[PDB]
């Protein structure tokens, strides 16, 4: 039940966390709610700086994809390090003076649930679909992104389901909602998964490039080297669908359509050693390096804008 940084926590503890990391730190955070799951879960939203008129933000998830268990692990660690190291280093710092982050700990409560309690690999949410006892959509399926074209399933028993239209899925509703609603203030969306060790930007739903892609192949290309000097992790980066493979209607390439111009997918380790079944031993070492390139994004978008 107690929450570590260095474990994998689960709903009932990383809820408890974002009440707790709150109330210690009201002038650096502040939780709230953008919805609910399928099963009734609470989706909190914890926006990270000091508060101020007419600030930029930086959108960051976790735990889209439930088995993604170092993601969830990433967003806490983010949090601690924000209010550990605001005010003593200057980067951070200047972050929090200049900018709010939103943080979403937990996108897929409902999938994580399950993960900690029937099934370890499960990815998909846990809603019903008409016509079948299959379960769960893919909520990095269900947006509307050149939606359900390719790189994806019309099956509900299948691990790609695209759900029943786009934004089927109460909890990426609730996450689009808020990413419309909020528009002129997010410069930069970052969606946090594991495994393989890559830096993702659009597209993946289609091989056309964005217009800004030498950019985003400069800034991913800086970052990963950032990301190396920790422990000498190797990362591989560029548009999604060439990559890895295609794969429509991601949250990326959503929010890269609706104009934030820096959307990028982080894919943490390992390379398949153990995939998704990160040991808690690597843990902090994994969370140490990528906060590295999540802060080199920071400074550049902060510096472009
Ligand atoms: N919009 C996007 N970024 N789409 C996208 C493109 C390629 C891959 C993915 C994800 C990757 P993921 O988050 O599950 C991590 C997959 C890790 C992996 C890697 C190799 C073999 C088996 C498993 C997917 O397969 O759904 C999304
Ligand atoms: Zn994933």
């Amino acid at each position: 039940t107690g929450h570590s940084y260095e474990k994998y926590n689960n709903w009932e503890t990383i809820e408890a966390w974002t009440k707790q990391v709150t109330s210690e730190n009201p002038d650096l955070i502040s939780r709230t709610a953008i919805g609910t799951t399928f099963l009734g879960n609470n989706i909190y939203l914890l926006k990270v700086g000091k508060p101020g008129p007419n600030k930029p933000a930086i959108f960051m998830d976790c735990g889209f994809h439930a088995r993604e268990w170092i993601s969830h692990a990433f967003c806490q660690w983010f949090v601690r390090e924000a209010v550990l190291t605001y005010g003593y280093e200057s980067h951070m710092t200047e972050f929090l003076n200049k900018l709010d982050f939103y943080v979403l700990p937990v996108l897929n409560i409902d999938g994580y649930i399950y993960t900690w309690t029937k099934n370890r690999m499960w990815r998909k949410t846990r809603s019903t679909n008409a016509g079948t006892t299959c379960i769960g959509t893919d909520p990095n399926r269900n947006f509307d992104a050149g939606w359900c074209t390719t790189g994806a399933s019309t099956d509900p028993c299948d691990e790609t389901y695209c759900g029943s239209a786009a934004e089927s899925e109460k909890e990426t509703k609730a996450l689009a909602d808020f990413i419309r609603n909020n528009l002129s203030s997010i410069k930069a969306y970052l969606t946090i998964h594991s495994y393989s060790q890559m830096i993702l930007y659009p597209y993946s739903y289609d091989y056309k490039l964005p217009e800004n892609n030498a950019e985003l192949n400069n800034l991913a290309k800086a970052a990963v080297k950032e990301l190396a000097t920790l422990y000498g992790t190797k990362y591989t980066y560029g548009p999604g669908a060439t990559t890895i493979y295609p794969a429509a209607g991601g949250s990326d390439d959503w929010a890269y359509d609706q104009g934030i111009k820096y959307s990028f997918t982080f894919e943490l380790r390992d390379k398949g050693r153990y995939g998704f079944i990160l040991p808690e031993s690597q843990i902090q070492a994994t969370c140490e390096e990528t906060m590295l390139a999540i802060k080199y994004v920071t400074n550049y978008v902060l510096g472009h804008l």
